[PDB]
């Protein structure tokens, strides 16, 4: 009694290549959800994860070892102007942590949400094959993020 359409895709980052493989690639992947209700607006829900480090070598070889991975959850609705073309909004927030000390004691602790917002638009050149290309940017006063997803979308 309805519709709904699954798109998958990954993360992708600005890198550079001379060449040679001096940068290494970058890992993570996102996941959206589009469920159908009944208005005049639809909703999606979105998955994103990334992992940060410094994967660029600094001469060749070398590089800063560190590992953090963020975590963003956005969801938005979805604008279609007519069967043509359809708008996706992101908004959430995200949050990495990569610490361990100990499960059990008594310490302060202090943690910051990242605020995650983006949009994405969705292109259908053929009706059995939905693209989807979207951006996600996570604003840290700490660290800039900005993450570029890629993928498409199956419907129907």
């Amino acid at each position: 009694e309805g519709e709904s359409s699954i798109s998958i895709g990954y993360a992708q980052s600005r890198v550079k290549e001379d060449g040679y493989k001096l940068d290494k690639n970058p890992r993570g992947f996102n996941l959206k959800y589009r469920y159908e209700f009944n208005n005049d607006w639809g909703v999606i829900g979105s998955f994103a994860q990334t992992r940060r480090g410094f994967e660029e070598s600094v001469d060749g070889f070398k590089l800063i070892d560190g590992d953090f991975k963020y975590y963003s959850v956005t969801a938005g609705p979805v604008f279609r102007i007519n069967e043509y073309v359809s708008l996706y909004g992101l908004l959430g927030a995200g949050h990495g942590k990569a610490k361990f000390s100990s499960i059990f004691g008594q310490s302060e602790s202090r943690s910051k949400t990242s605020l995650a917002y983006g949009a994405g638009l969705q292109f259908n050149p053929h009706p059995n094959f939905v693209i989807d290309a979207s951006y996600e940017y996570s604003k840290l006063d700490d660290v800039k993020v900005g993450t570029w997803m890629l993928g498409a979308g199956y419907r129907f």
